């Protein structure tokens, strides 16, 4: 209940972090402002939980109130927001040109760069800006570590029809989700690459049946792995998704290399990272993976989910594992692991390329009763083919 007031000139952003113990309430009291591309409503109170990192930007100028203990709060005057806006502008230009020559295929954009340069944040701003233009782009999440669509260990895609919630991020409206099963692509690089392609193939077939999605195009977020084998992932992602535009954030050498390698038709743009982007340690990142898993089952402060715990007979499910498909015996070592419900009706070669229904968490294993307790988003298992993930979570 301490109060801070901020006057933001045009093209300025208030960056703040909520206290370690404290909620911070933000209210726009004059003008117009947006948080990572989502417009703030005048006088609406936005409660951010402890440790939240937030940036509120304004094009024309704003006055903003914060109520609560903050670790840091300052106004920055020079951001790359204009750059990020012109990227959206050029995408929409491409949409119109292709519309006037047509079903029109929307432009596809790949965001690349090392850890903590703001690829996710920029993907969010671009998705929001497209929605505010009246478009429905497809957001494609290839980061199996820091995943904003599903649990970690997935490659996923979602049609974006609403701007992100300011506090909770995007609504996960019926995502297409593939179970990769690891927090980094180097754990099985060829499987990771096969999922890209199966994802790209699936999306190409789906947009055939939906013109809005088709002209919406794609914003594709990669992980921060740019060196060695990560570089080749970028080239194969570019190719498999047939991208028109590669945005490289804060990596001149990557940009140089990609310019010499990509098809000449590919427009490549190097842009700086924002001064507000925060370096995150392995610990913080591990904690964020845990909170992602937690959110998948329980939702948010704003939007609670109510997941079911029940027992499942080992005679009613087949547990399997990728690394080719192998059938698993119920064992004590599956405890705390995620399992994906495979859309594939049988435990065969189709599992590898099949998207999934969702996940459960194995909370207990009773070997003698031949049962396991699972946490599950629904009352009854949506599939009897359960695919192992190396991601674990103590609840
Ligand atoms: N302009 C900004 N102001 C404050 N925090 C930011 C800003 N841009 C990014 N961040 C934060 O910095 C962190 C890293 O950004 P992110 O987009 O997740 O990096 P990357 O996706 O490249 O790994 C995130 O916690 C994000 O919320
Ligand atoms: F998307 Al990153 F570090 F590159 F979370
Ligand atoms: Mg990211």
């Amino acid at each position: 209940e301490n109060v801070q007031e901020f006057v933001l000139k045009e093209d300025c952003e208030l960056r703040f972090a909520a206290g370690d113990d404290s909620d911070v309430c933000l209210e726009l009291v004059k003008g117009y402002a947006e948080i990572f591309g989502t417009e703030l409503l005048l006088n609406k109170k936005y409660t951010f939980p402890a440790k939240s990192r937030v940036a509120a930007f304004t094009w024309k100028g704003a006055t903003i109130e914060l109520v609560g203990t903050t670790e840091s709060a300052y106004v920055a005057e020079s951001t790359p927001m204009v750059i990020y806006l012109n990227i959206h502008a050029a995408m929409e230009e491409v949409r119109k040109k292709r519309e006037e020559q047509a079903k029109a295929k929307g432009p596809r954009l790949l965001l690349v760069g090392p850890t903590d340069v703001g690829k996710t944040t920029v993907s969010r701003i671009l998705c929001n800006y497209s929605v505010r233009q009246g478009r429905t782009p497809i957001f494609v999440e290839l980061d199996v570590g820091q995943n904003s669509v599903s649990v970690p260990g997935t490659v996923a895609a979602v049609l974006v029809q609403k701007t992100a919630d300011v506090i909770d991020g995007f609504e996960r409206n019926q995502p297409i989700v593939f179970n990769f099963g690891h927090t980094s692509p180097s754990a099985n690089l060829s499987l990771y690459e096969a999922l890209f392609k199966e994802m790209a193939t699936t999306l190409n077939a789906q947009i055939q049946e939906n013109d809005e999605a088709k002209i919406g195009g794609m914003i594709i977020n990669t992980c921060g792995w740019v060196d060695g084998e990560g570089y080749k992932c970028i080239v194969k992602a570019a190719s498999a998704f047939e991208v028109d535009v590669v945005i490289v954030l804060d990596h001149e050498r990557l940009y140089s290399d990609l310019s010499k390698e990509l098809p000449e038709f590919v427009r490549l743009t190097h842009v700086p990272k924002s001064g507000g982007v925060e370096q995150r340690t392995g610990q913080i990142r591990s904690k964020m993976r845990g909170e992602n898993v937690h959110r998948y089952f329980y939702g948010t402060r704003a939007n609670n989910l109510y997941p079911f715990t029940f027992d499942v007979s080992f005679d009613d499910v087949t547990l399997c594992k990728i690394g080719k498909l192998v059938i698993m015996e119920p064992s004590a070592d599956i405890k705390h692991h995620l399992f994906a419900f495979s859309r594939s009706t049988k435990a065969d070669e189709n599992v590898l390329k099949s998207p999934v229904f969702g996940f459960c968490l194995v909370t207990e294993v009773d070997l003698e009763k031949r049962t396991m307790s699972i946490l599950c988003p629904q009352r009854t298992i949506p599939s009897k083919v359960l695919v192992f993930s190396d991601i674990t979570h103590l609840d």
